[PDB]
């Protein structure tokens, strides 16, 4: 039963690592993974910016590099803490490993993936 | 350098690897200039484009666990050989590396400088 | 908006498809605001994360032809049948077209503001 | 066909005035000639999401099979100024897929080899 106090605290922390100095927006990600291990990612930008990751990049690499499974919970916080919605790059990515169930946090209440993308 | 213990932990985080579009997984092990170790796998996706390296996942765990300067890299296929970044993942690590980062080759390691000129 | 001419324009375009890696041919064509087509076909590389998507080739061509917005998008697979733009290709579609661009489908075009919500 | 460095820096600084790029604030034209004779040409544009930014070389290689593919034999990418610019990592891994090790790119001193631009691809 997802923690979300526990996933945001994690994906704030993880902020403190994001490699952002073009656009001085550091972000951080915190996933619940289906046998109850978190995974985290920042944002990590680049000099030719069309090879930027974002947070949710680093998440899906962590996941596999652990050792795989399935997506239950995000959440993607900006440097104060504030919810992020992940752009259309990340939805898709976050689609192969969750599926439309992935809850994506959200200051309302969280964000089935599948309403954040239709017709996968 | 150890390059006996990057080879190691490359080949032991390529089980991991999710690449079912091209069945080439990828496993990659960076040391970083403070001396710890950072690994990652290839994670591939329907889009094939949204693809994300073995290196990828080694510069988005280098930050995620608290950044620092990438001193040599192993990377190695299912085969156990080592593996040439592409040039999009040369790009990623002279950002985080710059020229005299060590990549694993047969016979001797390659600078990045040389795998990347003019960069 | 002449959906038909869109179709057969991105059908057209994706006899250039270079599709080697998953043989799967995509064409895209997009109406801009001055009333002109632009078009594009996807692109894949050995290095599978470098693909561009034919809607790629969509938002390049845009530019490349002076700019603009998009008002309607047509993308095809091989059979002619409308495909759904990937969520990469959404957020890049919005940019230059935001909430309102259609985009074929079975039945009736969609708005990208709903396949593209919160964006 | 006969290289004409002229046209290829003509052609990529004209487009390159196209270029999208309110987040860098750095316009990349690109102009390339193909092996039948004609020239293709790109900008790059940037997005919100950083990393969904397309170089100039991008387009390029999207126009290239837009209109009908074939081979790239030489290449010049220019800075708002005119200036030559070298292909990033990612775009010498693109631009190797339909040019090969002999592909030239335009630089002041003269032109280089994709070949020595990215070596064991
Ligand atoms: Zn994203
Ligand atoms: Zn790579
Ligand atoms: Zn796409
Ligand atoms: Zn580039």
């Amino acid at each position: 039963d997802i923690d979300w106090k526990q996933l945001r605290d994690k994906a704030t922390q993880v902020a403190a690592g994001a490699y952002a100095p073009y656009s001085r927006f550091p972000v951080g990600a915190a996933a619940l993974v289906d046998d109850g291990r978190v995974v985290t990612g920042c944002n990590v930008e680049n000099v030719s910016y069309g090879l930027a990751l974002c947070a949710e990049c680093g998440v899906v690499c962590a996941l596999h590099a652990t050792g795989g499974g399935r997506l239950v919970a995000l959440a993607c916080v900006d440097g104060r803490g504030a919810p992020l919605m992940p752009c259309g790059r990340c939805r898709q990515l976050l689609f192969e490993h969750g599926g439309p169930e992935l809850l994506v946090d959200h200051l309302a209440g969280p964000r089935r993936l599948g309403d954040l993308l239709p017709e996968p």
